[PDB]
């Protein structure tokens, strides 16, 4: 018989969660799977404008799922049934500010610029960093292909999750909380098993799962190589057809290691990449134009 | 009401089989899977002594299974429940001779030398090449680890299948028949997903699934590189620490392709290998001693 | 629109004597010269299609002493390389295989969606339905060169009438392609000349070429069962008129040697 | 044989301020100085063991304003590298994690097999049971340097009596190892000298060395909380007697510089 009209504020709250057992079952068309995953942690921000982190929802996405990749390699089509996102805090009540989660149906779209247009997305949620909240995504009934090669994201992907936080104090906690996913997936058509590696060249051709991305921003060339995961096993090898000024430089990353030379006309390099944070790149190769060659990237 | 005391011989027989649906279900400890696979085809032999083909039964074996590799990467222990082998013919009644199948419990053992000791193995079967027969392997209750790295085959493997044929005519069919497997597998302990590549060096260290093998037979060195599968995606890359006389030669294989040079002190090569028959090797590197370096092999 | 049922023949299978298997692929779209022979004329006046029935049949023509096996399979992704080994081929759902002196039937389930019928640059995941793979691997030396035939039974629906598409192929040497896809042009060396890859089977393929300048040689036959040229080429202004009968895909029957980028016009017509 | 139940302390956790997580591993075998402190004396007189109960407990000692998370997990393969990212860590079955001002209990099921208790060259898949991983990733700057403690509750069975194993470690500079695994010797450069990696925690570690010839310098302290050498080294024949107190694993407390391969003898004793 506590007082309803009066509320109290504690120093901190503790949430306890243990490991859950995934469920796999068979049916007439294919298999159904139920499980849970962890995405990432959140950091503080001392400005008055938000900073965004994004995640694309596809079954063949190494940056989002970890154990669904092995069972998604035997099939071609998918359909989601249930999708929930959960936030878990790690900070006391002295921390002030807000955190926000939103979901959009267009995968190929930049994040919004200001705070006013962020609140115009349907179904957005926001809270204080010392409490938990749940976002539930409704689903439709449409079968889509799995992501391989290069295609329009409007044809194969389901949507994208956006996470943001803007306003904290000068002396505050370094990390805020973590985000988990509960999913239910259906699979349709069996096929032979496929390889897990990314092979491509510099003329916009990709023939594998989405692991890395390339950008030009050409001032005396200079090619950027952005990674999308944290799997710490990234091995990259590159073949040169003509003379290159420099290759295999460390732009901004935790560690770098290269073996062979690059000053030959026909030469193969080999590098190992350690990644600690999302979007960090460990390659910067300058040329005089867009060159001819072949690159291969592999996890573990 | 046919005549029991009289038998007839036809020109040929036809067996028809369609694709079967595998069954996956969950339990308290882990998952159970039921399915079927194809191994290989058989060829003729005009001698009077048999020629043998062998297959090691482990869940993490790329040369034996094709779709069990993806689901065996999430677990650590296994136990078999049912194992059957089936032979299917492709030849008329003009073909004369015998084909034989046997199973042994010691994985690290050479095949027998003569026909008399081949018939001493318990449970061996033999027939004419224009009929079908079934071999059933009884199973025990012992949990074993999956095969990764380098270990004693007496500790991790279950057994090995031996297939043979010896005596055919001069003018005869080129191919005889095919062999299929029906299995039932149980899995126990969940773990994080592992990489599918083989990384090693020349001082007897292997850190992945069994894809290739190396042999010395040192006369002015000369390193052999035998493949165990037919997956046609084999990419091999090798780093040299000192000067090598020659590298990346084609010994006996269908196709070969190499990109970079090998006459440098620090150099990386890159080769693609096409394999049509088991045991064919596409590498032959001569040195003056056992060298220091690093090699990586990857399927697809 | 209209509904039509029918049965058509694709191709005949051949003996394979080497160790590795041989695969042939067929893409199922109504605007395909390599799959259909009579549906392509009614499909040229419409924009959308839907399949309601689909089946495949194998008919033997080999003697009873011929040993081996033939295989048929169907898949959903029209943009995918063919498999390498037999174990990945037998993992596709619904695969069938049999000895070459008997017949069998493959049945494919269908859905209810409307797709565009067109030829162009667009994604095969958007406009195509699937792909058929036929595999032959193991035969001997003293066997017949022909094994059997493959036929298709279908039922289709068409939706929206439009203006008709022309049936002949018009082009020139600097690459411009329009009309039906009947033939491909390839080059290896500018001094050597060009190859004329007919990627369809038929009789009475009429090809005519125009030379705007002098040419060293023209009208060379390479892999044609029959060849007949009636108009010669000489100096600045001349025309040619050639009739080609083709038996198998990609023969490369016509060879002409000129300079790097000559000027002219070529017309290709079927029957 | 005998049956024993008990509770022992392993180690204390520390604050982690950088971006990447920190992992510590512990191998569960009765002949391990880095895991047990009293079971190693009764395990030196037997040959086989079996576990019937196993549990782990975390006890906090940090204030309520300390933010972060601690994690514990157990796995079955004793020969495996630690994971890189957090997502592969949370995929291990039975993992637990909590805020550092509260406690939690991890429970591990057991089986019924007999394994050898020994230290040597043999396979960890044959003689070991499993491995424990403790992870700490996210803390701040104005937080306490100590977080908590980990304890083990167990019940074990021993089978076959044998002769007793000696408790001190005897060795020399050319690599020969026998006795309990208490300390490791490492070298980087022959001119620079050797590093003395004490891979266990304790007090009163007594080390004595013999020099068969002249030495440039000896007895240098690098990362010891306390150091005391009472016997000097001079010319051909001298001995040393050093007492080292060690707080954390792998400090590398003793440094001696000599030539490439000197002759001598070293004895290491705990308490």
């Amino acid at each position: 018989v506590q007082k309803v009209t009066r509320l109290s504020a504690p120093v901190a709250l503790a949430y306890r969660e243990v490991s859950t057992q995934p469920r796999v079952s068979t049916a007439r068309d294919g298999i159904t799977r139920s499980g849970s995953e962890l995405i990432t942690t959140l950091k503080k921000n001392t400005d008055t404008e938000p900073k965004y982190t994004t995640a694309v929802l596809n079954p063949s996405e190494p940056g989002t799922f970890n154990q669904l990749i092995k069972e998604a390699a035997q099939y071609e089509k998918y359909r989601f049934t249930s999708l929930r996102f959960r936030y878990s805090p790690m900070s006391p009540s002295t921390t002030g500010g807000k955190v926000a989660l939103a979901f959009d149906r267009d995968a190929a779209k930049p994040p919004p610029n200001d705070l006013a247009s962020l609140y115009n997305i349907e179904g957005c949620v926001s809270s204080v960093p010392w409490t938990g909240f749940i976002l539930t995504v409704p689903t439709d009934s449409t079968d889509r292909f799995v992501a391989d090669g290069i295609s329009d994201p409007k044809l194969v992907d389901f949507g994208k999750l956006i996470m943001a936080t803007y306003g904290q104090g000068a002396n505050d906690a370094a990390q805020l909380g973590e985000v988990r996913v509960e999913y239910t997936v259906q699979l349709k058509n069996r096929t032979g098993s496929t390889s897990d590696a990314q092979i491509g060249d510099f003329a916009g051709v990709k023939d594998g799962p989405r692991l890395v991305s390339w950008s030009k921003t050409k001032g005396t060339a200079g090619w950027e190589h952005d990674c999308h995961f944290l799997g710490t096993g990234n091995f990259s090898l590159t073949l040169f057809y003509e003379k290159a000024p420099v290759s295999g430089l460390e732009n901004a990353d935790a560690s770098d290691f290269s073996v062979l030379g690059e000053a030959a006309a026909g030469s193969v390099q080999w590098a190992g990449v350690k990644v600690a944070e999302r979007g960090q790149g460990v390659k910067m190769v300058t040329t005089e134009e867009q060159p001819k060659g072949k690159w291969q990237a592999l996890r573990i």
